[PDB]
């Protein structure tokens, strides 16, 4: 009962009226979830404890703190991470995410509707952005984005060493909402940093832009965060307060595919704590979305393409919400197949079995997406490799409870070894 | 522009503003053409030019001819048909279809017309060997005093002459002529309302339906069906001899209407028959019924055929009237599987005219189908399937629109799967590769599918075999035009020989 | 059961042949009055069956013949005139000639229908000297400027486009028939594709509409428009004595449709002349053209007309063909404001039987209606606007839906007020009260205005000259079944008197 | 928000969502204040008036009879203080919550203001015995529930201060329980104590609650704010004790169990309206689940047309911040974009140190956020889920409302005098305000309960035609538009009128110009 009964409801209101607090989710929780990382967290042993607690993405705010810091931080990171690489199945990759200072003032002072003369990217943060190429970090959230002009920036100082390095622009200021779409057409995703927006823009327009941006980028087809003060009352507090729930809630139906937790992971008192509580609520969220009616008008706004993957995606969604799938599992390479039945949300978790940890970290930033990393060696026959991480993915939602034997499961492969060619849909009972 | 631009509608109002004259249809036809022969498509070099205008199946109406006279007309259907079978990628299968006669009622020969004045006294007799003048008629029993009652109704000659019972009769009835007109020898007459007490499967149908699975016939189209355990009692008489053969139950009369339900369940079709059930039905109320028919089995994805009187005038004259190219198109906007002519093929003066207009108003229908409402309604109508054919159909047609592919090229050995991706009904068409000649030729019944058969030996490796039909698709689809090299067509297959494993979808370009 | 669906798909399934319609029948009936309806005795029943506008097609009779039918038909609608409560107004219709080719005469002899053999060559020559003296082999048209237009081959149509033909000379033409018939005295031309020259009102069509004038006619049906030059041409030969004659713009022909959005923005309506259009565009098109004209013209408000071979088999039977009895209810489903009856009615068999089957058709169409979809999408297309009238008229439809009312009473001088409550389509009969008797027939062309003519002094109270005319209306819907006492009914009226200022709903009971 | 409202889809409707599209001038969403020490002065009770309370909430949970007629007084001193000027008078109406089946702990060690420090995995036994009663340490707790152990089993889940303590039972002794802290700190006195999933047979409608609703219907209140209703039998036993004199008094429901939300059908049938009451609710229940509650419920009683108000915490952070929290922020405007008919302050208003500042952001938010409304697809589900009434007035308001929207109408002009006719013009959320003029102070105050009604009290005498007297006030409408900025002259209003004097019989829909 995924609420499925509201599901099921022919009108947006009557779906409302048929939430039942009575009816749990499924156990696949759909919502990436980062946790900025410092001196409440940065203990290998209670990193492991959050890993278990559903963190994704470990975020790296540079904003203070030396790369002899940052690195020991990573260091311990990809200890906890690796601690359960003693099992292939039930192994979980873990992002590392740079957060850049940007252009500040500093205790940090504020200006609204300015100039802000301050570069795109500084020497501060060339050298930490050079320094997270080295650190082999999985995505940068620039700060203060204002226009295209500064992602392009970015993305020639992280160079070609990093050139699969995902840029999240972080809209900080009034400027960057008002130039949004040529920043999102130029970078792999958006952070609605609400934080600094906050100040900027009037407190009570918040709201506004962060349902613009995620609805801008949710037909894009690219990731979207809602980021800063989810659970605020949570960084002293064990519980958080009626508004952060719902403030959790709200963006995960806003279609936000990652929230985050800054203060509360980094310095506050409960960090499990906080990590649990978005875990909880954001798969509550997630049964009580109206696919109905997000899985028609995503359609109806994607154009016509002539890309045969793109078409498979559409297909292999229409066909999980045909049979009630337990997963859509797709051999990926680099991602991208992944992301492209991602766009279209469906109600299963999209198993992305692939052998690159980068985008098996990568895949954190993208909803639905639950990355797995398959350690067995390539096989002569190629046929025999693609059953053979299918079947690892088919192992891995057995033991994740996302499906059981017998149940229908919709794969994705592709017709040639290589990237770009993922274009057979197939429907398959689980073994 | 195949009226795309009126597809990429929000409403149906606009789309139907956006309606455009100067939209070529550029798809194939997708509407399935059926027709009667007659005496005037009876012959082979008619037959053959029937084919090359668009007949998708033979219709044989078996309240008239003899045994032995349809079997030449199955004879030269199927000679017209092997004439083009030299090559196997121009080559149309064309089915064949046994119209059960049913439980009719005719009158007697008349003393070779006559006169029954408006308001006159006809004494409906039944007695012995009166099989008839202006005051004394005899019927084929129907036992009408049993049936008929009080101010009860008869239509004699095609609802053309109403009747009125005056009377009560101990082996006859007294009637007034509630609307006169002439009279020829051994016309029909339809008893609205009452319950005919004739049987299911007449002793004429038993030896019928017989003959029909000894000659092979495709699907039997049961007359004047009423309830749910007449289709069953036509299957039984089909036996396992022709297990495979559709039946096509007609809906004809209140009864057929009200049981729909069940009839739809228990058949494999439905045939909305216009003609009786405008007599026993009132006249103004029949698009009702056949909107309701045509609605609930696309919901529930049997074919439904509308038939009668759609060129009705073609029969003397050579072009249609206004009310005809209009009840053609609604019927395929409606969502009728086919389109059928009775008297414009059996015995029209034009019946090759009649065939290229229903095929040329149906290509024009389905590029004005609003498919952006169509398909969304389709599925929301449509329950969790569980069955991994059924949800790759819903894939398949859904990847169909999104890369807007040529075709769907399906292989099939039952043509269950193709039936599935044609019940979603993709604006491509289904173009169903099969080895199997019945499922070839019962593949017509539904919408869209183009059914090609293969008469290529079955290779060893299976892989290679599936890809030698997946070719021969290919090549039948830039032949006639579906799609050029380079384009995006989707392939459907299975995991395994063998039927009921269809699993697999891909977007594959064309060689 | 069927207006209650969340899908279009479940709607059509929902539609019960077994839900009695209600007593209100929305489409206009337009009538051609012929030698077959023309006796004050006939009109009288054609008016009791259901008849609202009578069509006079001025391509044939005198103005002395004219003026005795237009005189028979005031007769027949006055003789109801003594009780103003079930009086029904009955409006008198002009069809112009137009641009129209016609042939001379066959041998000299106006009833000698000559031959044609099926590719026997035919000489279309202009000179006069063939004028009365056209043969099998010779053939005048009065279109002297045709070689002018017509050229590479091209395909010549004769007789309602039964002969065609193929041009194979120059000069002032040698026909090779492509499809064989039997000529005739003084048939039509048609040229498809060429650009006829001829002026839009002739030298005969201001006889004709001058006489119109002059006879008090309500509404002139200009045929083949071409574009909105040709209807303002026909608005400035009506000139201030001819203005308040509403101009229903006739689209017969490509050009009419390619410029649909002129001619309909300059007239007062569209007629669907499917006959002539037939012709001109090919005839799969018509339903696509038809569909494009009656959305467009909904979603304008503007009143559309569907015309010519509805239920054309009743010229000779009293029964339609099953593609009549579904043209007639698709062309209420495609939302026409009026259907129409020509041949059917003018020179047939069986007038009074066509008008009652297309009240039957279009009373059972009307029900079917999916109201949902329709005052949403007409609501979705409909622009904001500022005039109180417009407010009042979707705020007294929806009121109408939301209470269920029985009719929806309205106040008007000019009709206005009328026609847009009608635009937004209610399910209720709009009774629109006036008195001015040409606003009462006029209102025959919009659909669902059911209009009675209040003939009681004016009161020298204002208020109770309103509430007059309001319970007036209330006496005829309680007479004619609308609604009984203790039902709900909408009331639109003003705040002022004079047109215009309309602003005033209010939800009454029935006294 | 014009652009957002005419997107054919609603995630297109998100993405024209313009942060630069001004709001317009009406708020429609009611703001209930809770009002306590830092808001009991008519000095500030004035500025709250002024800076967008329409409703003054007394919580009976804490105080006594006098100090809360005290701040009665003191409201309705402050908002006579604008009667002066009738074309701007505010009505503000008063709200009795009622205490409830509560359950508070004792003083610790003989003091009110005594604290001690509890510690996770620590120890704690909770007697009944009325000894220890102002005796409480972290050893010795007393709570004033007698049968709290013929309801909670072994190992169950005790919620102490604001669900801020947790407990686990571990030892059931008839009159003592040996719990075990799960999550400790500062344990203070008179604490409140949550046991969720237990059969709490504790009265819905107390001794207490007897003599304070009686307290109310004598003080002349204009709704009652009832506190754990879990069955609909509560709300009868609510209505019976105010009587026939109080028979005009709304019930508000609070639910805030998870009987409650089981019975919520059942209890919104019997009630006048509904409050979310998110604070209780979010211990009794998964503070996860709080969310798809709050929706249920805003979703049911917007199909039924009944007010719903969505309570506690909604700007918790400004009780001691002058600027709110983004997800206070973002829950404002996600209670008004569910539907909610108000947004309720208790602590922010109470005892919070900058109540004006939340009063102003919450008009602030709620004005941004019902320009964000996608009122095409709200009107069309409303309708299509409403059925077709016999009722004439309920095909006025919809007729209205659908009139509405096609002329862009300034606001809905409607007299009424029980309020019905707003009510139902309101259940189908028309974007122009609903002013609503009436001679009945009791419907000015009752007004602020439902969305988009702008109640306005005329106070002009009875004119000699009735006519006339209609007239007179649906002048007065647009004297209240014409100077609060609603529309100006020549602006298309729609205007609500009756056949006859008297409830019941509005019929009449006019589409008039400003003058
Ligand atoms: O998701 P990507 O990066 O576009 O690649 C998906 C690819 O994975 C495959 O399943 C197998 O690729 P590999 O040979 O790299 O394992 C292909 O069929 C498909 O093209
Ligand atoms: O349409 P049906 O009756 O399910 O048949 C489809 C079958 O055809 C196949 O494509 C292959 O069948 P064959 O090898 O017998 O030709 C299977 O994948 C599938 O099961
Ligand atoms: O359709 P029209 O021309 O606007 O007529 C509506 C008019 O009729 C009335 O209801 C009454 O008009 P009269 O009584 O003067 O004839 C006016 O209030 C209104 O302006
Ligand atoms: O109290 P309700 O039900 O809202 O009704 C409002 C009433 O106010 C009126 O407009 C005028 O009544 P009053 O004489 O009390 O002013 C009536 O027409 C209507 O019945």
């Amino acid at each position: 009962t995924q609420q499925l009964h509201a599901a099921m409801a022919d009108t947006f209101l009557e779906h409302m009226c048929r939430l039942d607090i009575d009816s749990p989710p499924i156990t696949a929780r759909n919502t990436g979830i980062i946790c900025t990382i410092g001196p409440a967290s940065r203990s290998v042993e209670t990193l492991k404890e959050m890993i278990k607690s559903g963190m994704n993405v470990a975020r790296l705010n540079f904003s203070h703190g030396t790369h002899e810091y940052h690195a020991e931080t990573i260091k311990n990171v990809r200890t906890a991470t690796e601690s359960f690489a003693s099992d292939p199945i039930l192994y979980r990759p873990v992002a590392v995410a740079l957060d850049t200072k940007g252009p500040e003032i500093r205790k940090g002072v504020n200006l609204p509707g300015a100039a802000v003369d301050l570069p795109a990217v500084s020497e501060k943060d060339i050298q930490d952005l050079k320094f997270g190429v080295e650190q082999d970090v999985d995505m940068v959230f620039a700060s203060f984005i204002r226009k295209a002009s500064d992602v392009h920036e970015v993305r020639k100082v992280l160079g070609e060493k990093g050139k699969n390095i995902k840029i999240i622009s972080k809209i900080e200021n009034h400027e960057g909402v008002r130039r949004f779409d040529e920043i999102l057409e130029a970078s792999d995703g958006i952070m609605v940093a609400r934080g600094d927006l906050g100040i900027e823009i009037p407190a009570e327009k918040v709201f506004l832009a962060q349902k613009m941006m995620i609805g801008r980028c949710n037909r894009a087809g690219k990731p979207v965060i809602c980021a800063t003060q989810m659970l605020e009352s949570m960084i002293k507090k064990p519980r958080p307060t009626r508004a952060e729930g719902s403030d959790v809630a709200n963006a995960v139906l806003d279609g936000a595919d990652c929230i985050m937790l800054s203060g509360e992971t980094a310095k506050g008192d409960y960090p499990l704590e906080a990590v649990r509580m978005q875990h909880l609520i954001a798969r509550e969220a997630e049964a009580a979305i109206y696919h109905l009616q997000l899985f028609e008008e995503l359609r109806r706004l994607a154009p016509i393409t002539s890309d045969p993957t793109e078409a498979t995606a559409v297909g292999a969604v229409e066909a999980s919400f045909k049979c009630c799938s337990g997963a859509i599992i797709v051999l990926t390479k680099s991602g991208r197949s992944a992301h492209q039945v991602a766009r279209y949300r469906p109600r299963a978790p999209i198993i992305a079995v692939t052998r690159n940890p980068q985008t098996a970290r990568q895949a954190h930033l993208y909803r639905g997406i639950f990355p797995v990393l398959c350690k067995d060696p390539v096989q002569e026959a190629w046929a025999e490799d693609v059953d053979l991480r299918v079947n690892f993915a088919m192992n891995v939602g057995k033991a994740r409870g996302f499906f059981k034997k017998g149940d229908v499961v919709i794969v994705l492969t592709g017709w040639r070894p290589g990237s770009g060619f993922t274009n057979t849909m197939r429907v398959v009972p689980v073994p």
